């Protein structure tokens, strides 16, 4: 089997991206950010606090005829940014893009964090990362990836973000027309649960290219790309004005500039991430202040390849016994 989705950018700085995701029987659509960097597939429901919800879509189970309650468990989980979520578990009929997954543990929120009702566009959350991760006790749940696995024509799925635009998530292929020259893949290592991965180095617009080890992971639910400050500080000491606000909580630049691209290693690849890709806009409306979209992950304990990354390349997750990490330029 496979699956394909169309996945849309929530807002015009590309914040996040939600994908339809179908639950219950008849299908609850809901709109999941799909997360390479968590492991629960958690929901806005019919049992979340109702002063909690505001203008998302809910799944209520009690109308699903496939639904049932997966008694005495209970997930609390909480992110990198500090939102967090908590609730109880249903298994149910999942479908992405024609791919269903049977008996999908599905998170019902009871309680979201305040960064979770305060965005309507989001239902929930997709969790791609491996099941090891995965919150929900007694008895830990599986991915929809790890469920599908199986099913699958290949244990893979890919990633492939737009910038400004919709882009796709294909469970079970390849699609050779969505990318230019070839994949180069990467080992993974599973130790910390994500899909962590090595960069063979780095250069700053037309500079050259610095070889070092930056470990890291790829994480579709993080909008930036946080790396070591000393990487940081070179991209942004090409940037006239570009300086590192405490008060904003990162580097901010004149929107003025026109920023220089950014290049990553992957292997003996390279991929380069264009300057327009970086601008995050004003750090408030009408400020002449614009956020950077490479930032510091001193304090985070580990550098994240988010969307500013990802959507300059095609991102193929290798979930074969011995996972692996693709990309290609597209
Ligand atoms: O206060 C809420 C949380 C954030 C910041 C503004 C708006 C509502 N959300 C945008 C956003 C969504 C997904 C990822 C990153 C940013």
């Amino acid at each position: 089997s496979t699956g394909s989705a169309t996945t849309t950018p929530i807002d015009s700085l590309d914040d996040a991206y939600i994908t339809p995701v179908q639950i219950g029987t008849p299908a609850q659509t809901l709109n999941l950010d799909f997360d390479t960097g968590s492991s629960d597939l958690w929901v806005f429901s019919s049992e979340t606090t109702a002063s909690e919800v505001d203008g998302q879509t809910i799944y209520t189970p009690s109308k699903s005829t496939t639904a049932k309650l997966l008694s005495g468990a209970t997930w609390s989980i909480s992110y990198g940014d500090g939102s967090s979520s908590s609730g109880d578990v249903y298994t149910d009929t999942v479908s992405v893009g024609g791919l269903t997954v049977t008996g999908q543990a599905v998170e019902s929120a009871k309680k979201v964090s305040s960064s979770f009702t305060e965005d309507s566009t989001i239902d929930g959350l997709l969790g791609l990362a491996f099941s090891t991760l995965n919150t929900v006790s007694p008895t830990q749940q599986k991915t929809f990836f790890d469920n599908a696995k199986a099913s699958l024509d290949s244990p893979v799925f890919t990633a492939d973000l737009g910038y400004h635009a919709p882009g796709t998530y294909n469970f079970g292929f390849i699609d050779t027309t969505a990318y230019t020259g070839s994949i180069t893949y990467t080992a993974v290592s599973t130790k910390q649960g994500f899909w962590e991965w090595t960069s063979t180095g780095y250069a700053v617009g037309s500079g050259t290219f610095k070889s070092t080890s930056i470990d890291g992971i790829a994480d579709t639910g993080t909008t930036l790309l946080y790396l070591p400050a000393t990487v940081v500080s070179a991209y942004w000491a090409q940037v006239s004005g570009a300086k590192s606000s405490s008060s904003v909580g990162g580097y901010v630049f004149p929107c003025s500039a026109t920023l220089p691209s950014f290049t990553f290693g992957v292997g003996s690849a390279r991929i380069v991430i264009p300057g327009d890709y970086i601008d995050f806009g004003p750090i408030s409306t009408g400020s002449s202040s614009c956020f950077g979209g490479i930032q510091s992950s001193a304090g985070i304990g580990i550098n994240i390849f988010g969307d500013v990354a990802l959507k300059a390349a095609f991102v193929v997750f290798n979930g074969a016994t011995t996972p692996t990490l693709g990309f290609a330029s597209k």
